[PDB]
């Protein structure tokens, strides 16, 4: 950090006042104030010595230094912030450059991407409440997402102080939100009131500056919400205004020579705006619009705001003089009076050059009907600026349409932007794809998509890396993501602390959030140009439906490639999630979302059944690869898909599975029947599909294949275990010994095998999965619990048996085993139609009649004690008195002495028999309330894992299911679903497959938005649109002078002319304030020029409109004027009196030779525009112009002044031969506008144009050889010539008038 | 009166050389 | 001056069941949260003794209103910073 403080010292100035030139005016308790005044009696922080001359009037080139900066640093304002704020005094003349590098090394602050400078009025400004919302709203919503740069002045009044305030509160109300919208204060270092604290000689790391709204006169104090300060000195005190070249500078030199990534550059695009002002704001618009950024006006604001917006639509010309101070009076009604004739006539020539350039410029014309927000009038300045500013510039094309999607306008870009004139390849849209995505725009990607990007080649696996990177934080699953990336254990080396993201951590909570059952989707890779993944569109639903994007998502589903598993799978993940969030607003639409995909899901599947059922079928058993290894039913099975397995044909399709090898129709007496007699079967008794079967009887083949159906397994059981109920029972009654018997041991054979067909019901795994998780699924069962409980049971009770000491005990423990198997035939029920619906509701009031009943306990408890009490003798009986009152009790809850026992009786009447009636009545009201008719649903749901359980299980009755068990353990000793419910297909029959699907899906989706479009909300919208086009339809039924002469800021010397209007130029119309300085350059008193500078003297005494000698001082347009003996300018006035830096006065003879080409193709035609042609020129460009320009000499001397401008630049001796070559054409001579013209000294000039037809070996092969370019010049070059092209504009005025000799294009 | 508002903006929408 | 102007202003405005002008100066409330059920207090405790069959309806409807824009600002301020809005109860 000392870097910066050993670097200031050494790099930047500001200015000394060295010498006392006391000051006539004596300042207000200033009196002692040599013109500037700034830190002693004296204007001098040194002795105020005589310097060997005493020069009055110190000249501030001459009077004042720079010295070494050392005032830098940091600050805090004491107690109304806590933050920390940078601050640099900065000299008046500072290149650029240095303080680029200073913001950027030594501050740390990166490239922007947006420059906003407002500037308004300062210590006197109003403004209504109307403008004030603007600024908390559309001034802050427009910087804070684009990450802007706001500069502005840095001062604690008017509309800084706005700013200043309404970046503030957005910082607090961000709630710990990342990043800040940077802000850079630029004020003048004379007006700061308390700045003598700030001086620090050393590095004032830490500094404290307290800010005193007291003692503010001339001077004025900061504002506390800048975060970086620049104070640019000039060495006077009070002077208001030597911020504003520096900033206009500065802003340039950041926009457009900072980023060039990839090609010639690209520059970052600039906006100034204004609210209401003054002076101050005239000059700081008029010095802006001069280096092309343009400046948008709001309406409705204020006084400088609204003369600039009432002026914008009128022609150059109708400007008078008259008609700004009338305009100006009413507006500046306060201060009206306080005008002057100059400051009217300063004022009209500003407004005059500001509103010429209408291309800069732009009105927000405060539409106030929805007053919309700065963004989009902001928008359209700069498109209208970009288009002006360059023709070949491709950053703006990219990088302008980026900050459109930032604003969500797709009129505009659609409109504007996606005209014409870009020829973009498509891939070039994919970063600017990726914003409009992360940014949550589904406008911006239904426009990228209808306009041709390809998703399937779009997600690459680092973009999808970087999507992942960037969720949104407010969501859950963000918050998931991170408690597990931070409990990530297997990281240990890295330059950090917090790794990186991989997707199989994402994958990894994928796969707690949707189930056990499937697999990892993104493997981890065990360890180019373009990694993809199996599926891409698979990843970025995935990606769009965590984080509740609603209608993004709609959008991608419909280029899914196999849908019914992906709207399931997306219903899942939803309803996994909504449990979990915790938010009363957000569970609603998570769940609603789900709720709408389930209907997705239906209406494909509706279509699919009904164009061919059997192929349809072949849908829902299919494995899918892309979603884990699973299949469509499991997967709408575990989400409670409760409206999908309700649909038809997907009962159709159990039935058939239930019915099995047989036909489904013969009903359920003729199964028992056949069941019964085994050749019944083998008779023409029952039915059969798959007809090979049913004509051609092979009974071995129908004997099985009637056995394989599990109707016929589920009726062979029922009979089994309904026999082993009635033997258990008559080996329990009459039979039982305490010896066993032989009835008995086949009982427990049964049993045994019973307890073994339960064993690998929980110990069969088809695929891997966790085995505690296996005993979790498998105790989670009801029936399972039941059987489990018998069995224990059991086995206890043979034990208890095997003690003959307690017989009487063992054998009773075995008759509430017996009690357990009634309910397990209740099951039965289940399959019926009619019952299972009851069955549930069962179900459903066990849950609270077990809490009732805990509370009936707890009363007849109490009601037990008390009559025991009050009622007896004081005894502690072991079962007589205390067993006699409990059956008193049982008889009673089953179903003097006078006032005592009505007491007792009528309060057991008004309790027992009463109260908890009423509060069975009202809990079995509220549950049976509730069930509705849903119970329908909810048994056809419950229908599948029966179905399922039985078509697993073997064959055989259980005394006979030892003979499948030996089989199958002996199988599974030595070394898999049945391939009716989930099977891998063949590729090639696959690939069919889904082609039928995605066929299916685009006749389902115009269905779909067909009857959207019907819906009556919809019909009163286009009613809407259709008046409102209605109402718009309706609804639809200058003086060409020397502006580059007039224009201020003569170049290379620090002067200024005289405003002069459109009014006053010519010598004809009379100008009574026309007072220009008598202004001469350095070099006007120097060599061979003549020395007529100073003409007062007789020495002016050269020839007028004539030749003196080798000076041909005669005009090629006409005889000028002479008055006082100088001649006047032909073509009016400027404002400036003397010779400025020309040669000699009148005109100033040049030729401008230019040399034209053509562009050829690659086979050598020429390259064709719209109509015309491609022209070429040859440019220069020196080491100090930064600018192109023609390579034309001044006609000083006579065959040479090509010369002049090029014996450096083509030849030496091949130069005098091409000058023999350089007699060609003439264009146009005569007077030439410039900014170095004064009323006495112009320019005149002489235009020739040579030629190149011919593109292969001529004239252009001497122009070839005869070149020695590298003398004492940076750069030459040929050049394409287009109007956009870079150069001076006074040259491209030669351009312009030349292309016509040739027809090339404009 | 959608149909209405379509006839209506559809009513205001509405407002060589002889050789051988 | 009073303590705070607007308190006094929006209480007169709702003892007389004035909807839409109190609708308008709520809005320049200083803290809303304590505003918005402290008028829902005040209406549901006058509606009963009421006894017109118009006035009572109206007089309890202000009052649900009232209890949805105090639940519509704290779930903003729950949202944004959690733990800083269990300061404000
Ligand atoms: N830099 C300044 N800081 C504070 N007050 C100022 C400043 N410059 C002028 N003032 C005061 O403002 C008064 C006039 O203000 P306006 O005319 O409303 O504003 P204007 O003079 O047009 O100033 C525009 C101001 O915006 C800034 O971007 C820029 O620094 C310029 O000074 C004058 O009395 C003057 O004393
Ligand atoms: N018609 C014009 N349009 C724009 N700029 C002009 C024009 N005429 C002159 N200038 C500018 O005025 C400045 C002074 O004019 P001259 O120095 O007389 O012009 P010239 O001799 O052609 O250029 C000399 C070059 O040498 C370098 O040292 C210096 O940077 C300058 O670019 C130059 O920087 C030039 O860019
Ligand atoms: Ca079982």
């Amino acid at each position: 950090q000392e870097s910066l403080s050993s670097w200031i010292p050494e790099n930047i100035k500001k200015k000394e006042c060295v010498y006392f030139v006391e000051s006539s005016k004596l300042s207000d308790a200033g009196k002692v104030v040599c013109q500037c005044g700034y830190t002693h009696e004296q204007h001098l922080e040194e002795a105020t010595k005589p310097h060997t001359f005493q020069g009055t009037q110190w000249d501030p080139k001459k009077h004042v230094q720079e010295m070494p900066t050392d005032a830098f640093g940091d600050i805090v304002f004491t107690g109304l912030s806590q933050k920390v704020k940078k601050y640099v005094r900065v000299s008046q003349d500072t290149p650029s450059s240095v303080i680029y590098h200073l913001m950027t090394q030594h501050w740390g602050l990166d490239v922007p991407n947006l420059l906003i400078s407002v500037t308004g009025g300062a210590k006197n400004f109003n403004m209504k409440p109307r403008l004030k919302s603007i600024f908390r709203r559309g001034l802050v919503k427009v910087a804070q997402t684009t990450g802007a740069w706001i500069i502005t002045g840095g001062s604690h009044t008017g509309v800084m102080k706005q700013v200043g305030e309404a970046v503030r509160d957005f910082s607090l109300s961000s709630s710990y939100k990342e990043g800040e919208l940077i802000t850079i204060g630029v004020a003048t270092w004379g007006t700061v009131h308390r700045r003598e604290g700030l001086i620090h000689p050393t590095g004032s790391f830490p500094a404290e500056y307290i800010l005193d709204e007291d003692g503010q006169g001339n001077l004025t104090c900061l504002d506390s919400n800048h975060s970086h300060f620049i104070l640019v000195d000039d060495g006077t005190h009070g002077q208001y205004g030597v911020e504003i070249p520096l900033r206009t500078r500065l802003e340039k030199f950041i926009s457009e020579q900072t980023k060039e990534r990839g090609g010639v550059a690209i520059k970052i695009p600039i906006v100034c705006v204004v609210l209401e002002g003054g002076p101050g704001t005239l000059h700081t618009i008029d010095n802006a619009t001069t280096n092309g950024t343009p400046c948008v006006v709001v309406e409705g604001s204020g006084r400088v705001a609204d003369v600039i917006a009432q002026v914008a639509n009128l022609p150059v010309s109708d400007i008078t003089i008259s008609l700004i101070q009338q305009k100006l009076s009413v507006f500046f009604q306060e201060m009206f009076e306080t005008f002057t004739e100059s400051r009217i006539v300063e004022w009209t020539k500003k407004i005059q050059d500001i509103v010429r350039r209408r291309q800069l410029l732009t009105v927000f014309r405060e539409g106030k009907d929805g007053q919309q927000d700065v963004d989009v009038a902001i928008l359209q300045a700069l498109l209208k600026a970009s288009r002006s500013q360059d023709h070949f510039g491709h950053e703006n094309w990219d990088h302008q349409l980026k900050l459109a999607v930032a604003w969500n306008r797709v009129d505009i870009a659609r409109s504007e932007i996606f005209m014409d004139e870009w020829q973009w390849k498509p891939s070039d849209l994919h970063p600017t794809m990726t914003a409009a995505l992360i940014s949550n725009k589904p406008e911006f990607v239904k426009l990228f998509l209808e306009n041709g990007v390809q998703l399937k080649e779009f997600v690459t696996w680092d973009t999808l890396l970087y999507l992942y990177e960037n969720l949104d934080p407010s969501c859950l699953f963000h918050s998931k993501l991170q408690k597990v990336l931070v409990e990530d254990p297997e990281r240990p080396a890295c330059a950090p602390a917090a790794p990186r993201l991989q997707m199989h951590h994402v994958a990894q909570v994928l796969r707690e959030l949707l189930g056990d059952f499937t697999q990892p989707l993104y493997p981890r890779p065990r360890h180019g140009h373009v990694t993809f993944t199996m599926d891409p569109i698979r990843d970025l639903l995935i990606w769009a439906i965590v984080q509740n994007r609603r209608e993004l998502a709609g959008i991608i589903w419909a280029q899914s490639q196999d849908c019914i598993a992906a709207a399931l799978a997306c219903s899942k993940i939803l309803k996994e999630l909504s449990k979990e969030e915790e938010d009363t607003d957000s569970s609603e639409e998570m769940l609603a979302l789900a709720e709408e995909y389930e209907h997705r899901a239906i209406g494909v599947f509706t279509e699919c059944y009904r164009k061919d059922e059997e192929r349809a079928q072949k849908l829902l058993t299919r494995v899918s690869e892309a979603w884990g290894k699973t299949t469509c039913l499991q997967l709408a099975l575990e989400a409670k898909d409760m409206k999908f397995v309700s649909h038809g044909g997907i009962q159709a399709f159990l039935t058939k599975v239930w019915w099995g090898q047989l036909s489904v129709d013969n009903g359920l007496w003729r199964v028992t029947l056949c069941m019964l007699a085994f050749p019944l079967l083998l008779t023409g008794l029952i039915s059969f599909r798959e007809k090979r079967l049913q004509d051609v009887g092979t009974p071995a083949a129908r004997a099985r294949a009637f056995f394989t159906a599990p109707v016929v397994v589920f009726h062979l059981n029922i009979l089994s275990y309904f026999a082993f109920l009635c033997l258990f029972a008559y080996v329990l009654m009459v039979d039982f010994q305490p010896v066993p018997s032989w009835c008995e041991c086949a009982i427990y054979l049964w049993l045994f095998s019973l307890v073994c067909e339960e064993m690998r019901q929980l110990f069969y795994d088809p695929d891997e999965c966790g085995l505690m998780k296996k005993a979790a699924l498998y105790f989670s069962d009801f029936w399972n619990k039941l059987d489990v409980g018998a069995i224990l049971l059991f086995v206890a009770g043979l034990t208890c048996r095997l003690i003959p000491a307690t017989l009487y005990p063992g054998r009773v423990i075995l008759s509430l085993d017996f009690i357990l198997f009634c309910l397990r035939l209740m099951h039965i029920f289940t399959i019926s139609k009619t019952l299972g619906p009851k069955i549930i509701i069962v179900k459903r009031m066990m849950k609270d009649v077990f809490f009732f009943l805990f509370l009936l306990a707890v009363w007849v408890v109490s009601f037990g004690v008390a009559k025991q009490a009050i009622l007896i003798h004081n005894e502690r009986r072991v079962d007589w008195l205390f067993r006699g009152a409990v059956y008193h009790s049982y008889l009673t809850i089953f179903g003097f002495p006078e006032w005592l026992t009505v007491l007792l009786l009528c309060l057991y009447l008004l309790f027992t028999n009463i109260l908890l009636l009423n509060l069975l009545i009202a809990m079995f009201n509220y549950t049976f309330q509730q069930v509705q008719e849903h119970t329908d649903q909810i048994w056809k749901f419950q229908r599948h894992d029966l179905i399922e359980e039985y078509h697993g299980r073997p064959a055989a009755p259980p005394p006979f299911i030892l003979l499948s068990h030996l089989q199958l353990f002996i199988k599974r000793v030595v070394l898999k679903r049945h391939k009716q419910l989930k099977n891998k297909l063949e590729k090639n029959e696959e690939a069919a497959l889904l082609s039928w699907e995605i066929y299916l899906k685009e006749n389902y989706l115009q269905n779909r938005q067909f009857q959207q479009k019907q819906r009556p909300e919809q019909k009163i919208e286009d009613i809407s649109n259709k008046v409102d086009a209605m109402v718009d339809l309706l609804d639809l039924d200058g003086d060409s002078y020397h502006v580059n002469a007039r224009h201020l800021l003569y170049p290379n010397c620090p002067v200024t002319r005289f405003p002069v209007p459109n009014e006053k130029v010519p010598w004809e119309t009379e100008f009574l304030i026309y007072d220009p300085p008598f202004y001469t350059a350095e070099r006007k008193d120097a060599a061979a020029m003549d020395p007529m500078g100073d003409t007062l003297e007789p020495l002016s005494t050269i020839q007028y409109n004539v030749v003196d000698g080798l000076r041909d001082r005669r005009s090629f347009h006409g005889p000028y004027t002479v008055q006082a003996g100088l001649p006047l300018n032909p073509m009016g006035r400027t404002g400036l009196r003397g010779r400025g830096s020309l040669s000699c006065f009148g005109p100033n003879h040049t030729l401008y030779p230019m040399v034209t080409r053509w562009r050829r193709n690659e086979d050598g035609a020429i390259c064709r525009k719209s109509i015309k042609k491609m022209l070429e020129v040859l440019v220069v460009k020196l080491p100090l112009s930064e600018h192109w320009a023609l390579p034309g000499g001044s006609r000083e001397p006579g065959e040479m002044l090509p010369r002049k401008l090029k014996r450096i630049l083509r030849q030496e001796h091949w130069p005098s031969f091409e000058n023999l070559l350089k007699c060609g054409m003439e264009v146009y001579k005569g007077y030439m506008d410039d900014p170095r013209n004064t009323d006495n000294a112009w320019i005149e000039t002489v235009a020739v144009s040579v030629h190149f037809q011919d593109q292969n070996d001529v004239e252009l092969n001497r122009l070839n050889s005869n070149l020695h370019a590298c003398d004492s010049g940076a750069s030459i070059r040929w050049q394409v010539v287009d109007r956009r092209i870079p150069l001076y504009a006074n040259h491209k005025t030669l351009l312009q008038k030349a292309a016509a000799e040739f027809g090339a294009h404009y």
